[PDB]
DNA sequence: GACGCTATAAAAGGAG
DNA sequence: TCCTTTTATAGCGTCC
């Protein structure tokens, strides 16, 4: 079977492959944020969420964009801000 | 128009 | 496999 594990609310019903993936899935219905950011005690959903925000208190921009060299703290803004050289206003 | 930021999904790494 | 860590995608909010 190609995603054996399956989210037991049958709103949901969302497929995944690997169990741990469909743990921290079930998460987003219970609430339970298990990642606390040790500077402002906020709690994460993820280890990937908990990451990306200590970086708004470290200042750390580790994605830098190919084509002006811009650095941005996070991949999809670095991403989607590539994108603005391809087009006009 | 742009982008800072959190959410969430999906994949991958590593150890036993 | 279980657990940790990384990579990809989707909006929201706000300032310009
Ligand atoms: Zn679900
Ligand atoms: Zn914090
Ligand atoms: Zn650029």
């Amino acid at each position: 079977m190609e995603r054996p594990y399956a989210c037991p609310v049958e709103s949901c019903d969302r497929r995944f492959s690997q169990k741990t993936n469909l743990d921290t899935h079930i998460r987003i219905h219970t609430g339970q944020k298990p990642f606390q950011c040790r500077i402002c005690m906020r709690n994460f959903s993820q280890q990937a969420s908990l990451n990306a925000h200590i970086r708004t208190h470290t200042g750390e921009k580790p994605f830098a964009c190919d084509i002006c060299g811009r650095k941005f703290a996070t991949l999809h803004t670095r991403t989607r801000h590539t994108k603005i050289h391809l087009r006009q206003k």
